[PDB]
C-alpha cells in the first residue's frame, strides 16, 4: 500500500529516503527513547526507530519517534511531511498547505467498509492486557504519567450518527485499563463529549488508532470545520475512499493497517489526574497535575510487530510546530479569504514558538477598500480571533506582498521595521485565549481569555498610493546587470 | 604599531587571519564595490579591499568594506570586532562589551602631541582638490549622494574646549569643497554644534579622519557620557596614551596615523539637501531628501596609498548592526547597574534589527526588591528611554537568568512565550523616538515621539519565589547521566 495510506509502509519511506535510524540493541522506555528523539529535533536528524524496547512483549511494541519533524537539509526540509501526501520530497510548505486545504472545496469521498485487515491480526481482551505493563514511554522526567498517546489518533462520533471526529488529543496510562487525557474547549473531541453528557444516557463510545495512514494524522491535526467528518476529507484529498474495519467491541470503524487499536469509551462522568506535560511551547510545570478526561480501554488489537509513533515534544521543532503550527495556519488562510479578506498567503513562524501568524496581504487588493490601519487590523482579528482556527494563535502579523511569510527571517524583519508598537497594534480582551501558552495559564492574567493581538507590519502606503521604498539589500539595491557581474566573478574574486 | 592603534596594521591583521579578498582588478566605485561589500556582509565572507579602484588619483584612495562585519564560523563570528582592540578572534560578545566599558571606572590617560605622522606624508590645499573628482562611492542605488563617510570619525570640540567628541555621523558629496550629512538631536556632534549655533559668533572648527585606530572608531560608535572626551576613554581602554598630530588649518587634533584627514568648519547657518541613504533598518526611501547640516572642507592630508573603510550598510549584517546595536546594549546595560536595577547582561539581537534590547535579570536580586512586573517596568523604561543611550532602541525585553541574551532564539523563544501582548507591556509615548526606524519617520504618528515599549519576559514565580518550570529541552528534561549516554553512543546509533 502507498505511504500516505499505511503506516507501515511511511516508515519504509523514511528507510529509502535514508531519513530513519533503526536501533535494534535494548533501549529503555525510561526516558532514554525520548531523549534520543528529543535530540533529533533539537538537530534535524534523521527519525530513530527503536527495534528493542526494554519491556516489549505481547509483541507490543517498537517506538517511531520523530515522525512528522524536520530534515537538515534546506532542499528536502518538508520530506518527512511530504512523504504523508505523496508529495515529493522538495515539496514547499505552500504546496503541502495548498495539499491539506484541497478538499474544502471538492465533495467528501466517504470510506469503504472491509471485513478485515492488519490491525486484527493479534487481540488482547480485558482479562489479558495491562496498560501499566507495557512499554509506554515517559517522555519528560518531569511527566506526571507515561504519555502513551502522542500520535494517535482518537475517533468519536456524534450521539446521531451524523459526524464522525479524528483528532490528536494528548493521553496517559491512570491505570491497567484506563488512560486520562486533555479534552478541553472548543476541541471537536470536546464538543461531541458535550453532546453526550447532555443526552446523559452513556459514556462515549471511543477508539484511538496509533500507526494510522499519514495523510489522516495529518487532518487529525488540522481543524477543518465543525461537523465535517475526517474520514471523508482525507478521501477527497488523496483521491481514493479509506478503507476501515469495524472495531470489535463498538460500532465504530478504524483504519484497517492502524498498527494498534484501543477501544473503549470516555466517560461523562468521571475524572482523574492529568499532567503535567512537556508540552509545545517548551515548557513543563512540575507537580502541576489537574483532574482530566479518563477513558476505559476493553480491547486491543494489533499488527504483528506493531510500531508505536511518538512526539517528544518542546522546544524547536517537532511536530507539534510543524503540524500544530502550520495546520491552523493554512485554515486561516482560507477563513480569511472566505471573509472577503485580501490575504495570499498564512504560516506560524517558528521563532514565534508557533504562536503568531503572518498574513501575506494582496495589497493591490487592499488599496481598492480605501481602508485605514485601525478598521483593516479589527477585522482581521474579529474573524480569526473569534474562530476556533485561531484558537492557538495570540499574535497575528499582517505583512505586504515582499514579504514570503514561509521566512522567519523576513517575517521578524518586518515586525520589526514596519509596525510601531502600540498605534499599529490592536489588543483583543474578550476573546478565547490558548492556556497552554505559559504566559497565559502561568501568567498575570486570565488563563482563558485575551492576551490577543493584530500587529500592522504593513505600511502607510501600501493602503493608499504603494510601497515607496526599495529595501537596502542586494537584491533591491543595485541593478540586475551588476548583481549579475558580481555573482559571475564572486569565486574568481576569491569569495565563497 | 598594533592593529588596534592602527588602521594599516589593522588591514595587515585581516590579512594574516585569512579575513580579507584583494581585488587588484578595476572596480568601480558607482555602485560595484558596494555590491559586492553588501553581498560580503549578507553572507558573512571576507572583507574586501580594493586596491585598483576606477577614479583613483592623487593617491586618493584604495577602499576596505565590511570593516567590523562578522565571519562565518561561530567560533570566530566576532573575530573582526576582536581585531579592533586587541582581544583573540574567539572574543565573545560579553567579552568585547565589557572591553569596551572598562575604561568608564578609569581615570582617563589624555591623549599625547606628536610633530608628524603618517597622515601628513600627502597634502592638497583648497586649488588642489575636488571631492567631485574623487572615486567617492555611490553605495546604494537610490542614494542622494556619493556616501564619502560611513566609517570616519569627525571630531568637533565645545567652544570652552574642555571636551572634545569623537563620532560617527554620515556625510555625502555636496561639490567641490563642501559636504552634507546628518547632525541631529541628542546626538554630542548636535550637541556641540548647537554650543556655537548658540556663541553665535563662528561656524565650528572640524577635522573628519578616516582611517582612525580602530580602538578608536569603536569608541566613536559608542554613547559613551555627555562631556566625555573619547580620545581619553580609549586611552584608558587600550592603556596607552594616544599619539595625535594637529591639523593644518586649525588647531584640533586628529590620529598620527589616519589614513586621510578633511580639515575644515561645519557651519552653523548654512544647510543643503542630503539623503535618501539605504539606512541601519533595511530600507531606503528614494526621492526623501532633507536639509542637512553643511560641512566645508579646506584641507586634504593623507598617508601614502591610503585606504577608505566603508561600510555598504542594510540589512543583516553590518556595523550599524555589529556596533550601533550592541554598543548602545553595553552602555544601557551599565546605565541599569548605575541605577540600580538587577540587569546583568543585554544585548540588541540582530533578528529585531537591533531596535530591541533584551536585558537579562539577576532574578534574586529582583526577588529581594518585593516589586511587580507593572512598578518594574514602568523603572526600567523611565531610566533607559530618558536617556541617550537608549535613543535607537524601541522594545525592551526583561527575561530572568536562564535567557542568553547573547542567543536571539532564547530571546525570541522567551519574548514569544512570556511575555502575555499587552497585559506584561507598558508603552511610553512621551519619549524621544528613533525617526529611521520605518515605522517611526514614514509611519502613522510623529516621527520623533513615542513608540516605545517594555516587555515583560519574566514569569510570575519570578517576582516571588522563583522559576517554577524546566524547560521540554534536551537539557533540562532528562537527568545527567541519560544525557552523557546518548551524547556518548550518538554517532556508534548511526546520527550525525
Ligand atoms: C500534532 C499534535 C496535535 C496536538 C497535540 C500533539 C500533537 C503531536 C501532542 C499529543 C504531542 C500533544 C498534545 N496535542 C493536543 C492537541 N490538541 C488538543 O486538544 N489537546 C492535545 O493535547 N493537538 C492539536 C489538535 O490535534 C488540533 O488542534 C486539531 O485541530 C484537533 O482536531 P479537531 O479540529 O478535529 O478538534
Ligand atoms: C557605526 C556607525 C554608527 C552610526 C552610523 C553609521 C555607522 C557605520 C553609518 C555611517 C553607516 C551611517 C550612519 N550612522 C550615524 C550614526 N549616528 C548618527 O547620528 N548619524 C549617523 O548618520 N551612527 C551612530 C553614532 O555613531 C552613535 O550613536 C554614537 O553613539 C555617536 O557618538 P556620540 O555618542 O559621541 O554622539
Ligand atoms: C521513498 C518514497 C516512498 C514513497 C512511497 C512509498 O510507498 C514508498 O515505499 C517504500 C517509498
Ligand atoms: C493541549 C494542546 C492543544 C493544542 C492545540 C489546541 O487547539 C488545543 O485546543 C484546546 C489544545
Ligand atoms: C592577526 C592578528 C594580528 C594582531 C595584531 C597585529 O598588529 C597584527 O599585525 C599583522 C596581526
Ligand atoms: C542616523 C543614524 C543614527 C544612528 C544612531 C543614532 O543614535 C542616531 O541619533 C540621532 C542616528
Ligand atoms: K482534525
Ligand atoms: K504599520
Ligand atoms: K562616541
Ligand atoms: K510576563
Ligand atoms: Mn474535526
Ligand atoms: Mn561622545
Amino acid at each position: 500500500q502507498p505511504a500516505h495510506l499505511c503506516f507501515r509502509s511511511f516508515v519504509e519511506a523514511l528507510k529509502v529516503d535514508n531519513d530513519l535510524v533503526e536501533i535494534n540493541t535494548p533501549i529503555d522506555p525510561n526516558l532514554e527513547a525520548a531523549a534520543i528523539t528529543r535530540r533529533v529535533c533539537e538537530t534535524n536528524d534523521k527519525a530513530p526507530l527503536f527495534n528493542n524496547l526494554i519491556g516489549m512483549k505481547n509483541g507490543l511494541f517498537r517506538i517511531l519517534g520523530a515522525p512528522g519533524s524536520l530534515r537538515k537539509s534546506s532542499a528536502d526540509r518538508y520530506g518527512r511531511l511530504a512523504r504523508h501526501l505523496a508529495l515529493p520530497p522538495t515539496a514547499s510548505m505552500r504546496e503541502i498547505l495548498d495539499k491539506m486545504l484541497s478538499a474544502s472545496d471538492m465533495p467528501p469521498i466517504p470510506p469503504t467498509i472491509v471485513p478485515t485487515g492488519p490491525c486484527k491480526e493479534n487481540s488482547l481482551d480485558d482479562s489479558e492486557f495491562d496498560l501499566t505493563e507495557l512499554p509506554v514511554p515517559l517522555i519528560h522526567k518531569s511527566d506526571g504519567g507515561k504519555y502513551i498517546q502522542t500520535y494517535g489518533m482518537h475517533i468519536v462520533q456524534s450521539p446521531d450518527g451524523t459526524w464522525t471526529n479524528w483528532s490528536i488529543a494528548r493521553a496517559m496510562v491512570h491505570d491497567k485499563n484506563h488512560l486520562t487525557g486533555l479534552v478541553i474547549p472548543p476541541q471537536h473531541i470536546w464538543q461531541i463529549h458535550q453532546m453526550w453528557k447532555k443526552e446523559g444516557r452513556s459514556d462515549v463510545p471511543w477508539a484511538l488508532a496509533f500507526g494510522v495512514p499519514p495523510a489522516a494524522i495529518m487532518a487529525s491535526s488540522m481543524p477543518i470545520p465543525d461537523g465535517v467528518t475526517e474520514a471523508g476529507y482525507v478521501g477527497a484529498m488523496t483521491g481514493s475512499s479509506l478503507e476501515l474495519v469495524k472495531c470489535d467491541t463498538n460500532d465504530l470503524y478504524v483504519p484497517a493497517t492502524s498498527e494498534i487499536v484501543l477501544e473503549g469509551t470516555l466517560s461523562i462522568s468521571e475524572t482523574g489526574p492529568e499532567g503535567p506535560f512537556g508540552e509545545m511551547h517548551g515548557y513543563i510545570f512540575p507537580g502541576d497535575t489537574h483532574l482530566g478526561a479518563k477513558y476505559k480501554v476493553n480491547r486491543i488489537t494489533y499488527r504483528n510487530n506493531a510500531i508505536m509513533p511518538m512526539s517528544s515534544c518542546g522546544r524547536l521543532t517537532d511536530e507539534t510546530h510543524t503540524m500544530i503550527g502550520s495546520l491552523a495556519a493554512a485554515e486561516i488562510r482560507k477563513l480569511c479569504q472566505q471573509n472577503d479578506l485580501p490575504i495570499t498567503d498564512a504560516f506560524a513562524p517558528f521563532e514565534s514558538q508557533v504562536t503568531w501568524v503572518a498574513l501575506r496581504v494582496d495589497t493591490e487588493k487592499l488599496r481598492a477598500m480605501k481602508t485605514t490601519s485601525e478598521g483593516f487590523r479589527k477585522r482581521v482579528g474579529d474573524v480569526v480571533f473569534n474562530h476556533k482556527a485561531g484558537y492557538t494563535i495570540h499574535r497575528l502579523v499582517l505583512v505586504g506582498d515582499d514579504i514570503d511569510v514561509y521566512e522567519g527571517k523576513d517575517v521578524l524583519w518586518a515586525f520589526s521595521t514596519r509596525c510601531r508598537p502600540g498605534m499599529d497594534e490592536t489588543l483583543f480582551e474578550d476573546v478565547r485565549g490558548f492556556p497552554l501558552i505559559p504566559y497565559m495559564g502561568h501568567g498575570n492574567g486570565p488563563a482563558h481569555r485575551g492576551g490577543k493581538v493584530v500587529s500592522d507590519a504593513l505600511m502607510p502606503t501600501e493602503y493608499t498610493t504603494g510601497r515607496n521604498w526599495e529595501a537596502a539589500d542586494f537584491n533591491q539595491s543595485y541593478p540586475e546587470d551588476l548583481k549579475q557581474k558580481v555573482l559571475d566573478n564572486w569565486t574568481k574574486m576569491g569569495f565563497s
